[PDB]
């Protein structure tokens, strides 16, 4: 899960610099 959320984190980087 550890290694999950850095997946969608890194994937969410982008998602946050939307908003």
């Amino acid at each position: 899960f550890a290694s999950a959320x850095l997946q969608g984190a890194a994937a969410a980087a982008p998602a946050a610099a939307q908003w």
